[PDB]
């Protein structure tokens, strides 16, 4: 092969594949804001309450209540709620339609969606982890609430992570997704998920090369082509055989 006619192939791909890295980024980054917007949404419609209707508990469960069961249906979430300095949760979670109950056993203060949200002024997203109340994994989004400075509580959102999973697996290209630990989080071909593969070749050819920047790296003797990007805490990648630019 020319030279001339490999560099076009190389430079090509090279294009190709880091413009579906991005879509895969943007994914990721789409998911994050939309979650983002509606518990910003939220936090204003609770902190724009009248005090009277936020500081007895009789009155968080009828007045919020319904604004937490109205938000949730309208994005489908899991769970959404508001856990209180008492150590008490008004609760509004996925199935027979009871109403939102404030809950005093699920131990909120233990929790970092709870903890974490109280140490900083935006929302905390959480790492996926199993959810208590239904038993799903779930990434949660929480904001503590504060009318004209004063604490009511901390709002929490609980979204599938299978979610995002199914968003990540249905984009264009070989991507895939680790999470914060390098685990293998999503991915468009699933056989990428047996937890069994080994990503070192990739990981570590990323670790070299950086954000964006498209590296060789062999399998099995033959040689494929691959970037991948920091994305939030999650790592997204690319792989392709390099059979493009050698045959
Ligand atoms: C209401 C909260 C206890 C739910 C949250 N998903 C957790 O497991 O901590």
């Amino acid at each position: 092969i020319d030279p001339f006619t490999k560099t076009s192939l190389y430079e090509s791909t090279l294009k190709n594949q880091t413009d579906l890295l991005k879509v895969t980024q943007s994914t990721v980054e789409d998911f994050r804001s939309t979650n983002q917007s509606f518990t910003r949404a939220l936090e204003k419609d609770i902190a724009n309450l009248p005090y009277q209707s936020l500081i007895t508990e009789e009155n968080i469960i009828n007045n919020v209540g319904p604004i937490l069961k109205y938000y949730r249906h309208s994005i489908n979430a899991l769970n959404v709620y508001l856990g209180l300095n008492n150590g008490k949760v008004l609760l509004s979670q996925k199935s027979d339609a009871k109403m939102p109950e404030l809950r005093d056993d699920l131990d909120i203060k233990t929790k970092d969606w709870y903890q974490e949200a109280l140490k900083t002024n935006d929302i905390f997203v959480t790492p996926a982890y199993l959810d208590t109340v239904l038993k799903q994994y779930v990434i949660t989004y929480s904001k503590a609430i504060y009318k004209d400075g004063k604490i009511i509580g901390v709002l929490g959102v609980d979204i599938p992570s299978e979610d995002l999973q199914n968003l990540v697996a249905k984009t264009p290209g070989n991507t895939f997704l680790f999470d914060q630990k390098n685990k293998i989080f999503a991915a468009t071909n699933k056989e990428l998920l047996n937890p069994s593969i080994d990503h070192s070749p990739v990981l570590n050819a990323y670790k070299l090369n950086g954000d964006n920047n498209f590296f060789s790296y062999k399998l099995n003797n033959e040689e494929r082509l691959g970037a991948c990007t920091k994305v939030f805490a999650y790592t997204a990648c690319i792989t392709e055989s390099a059979d493009i630019i050698n045959k």
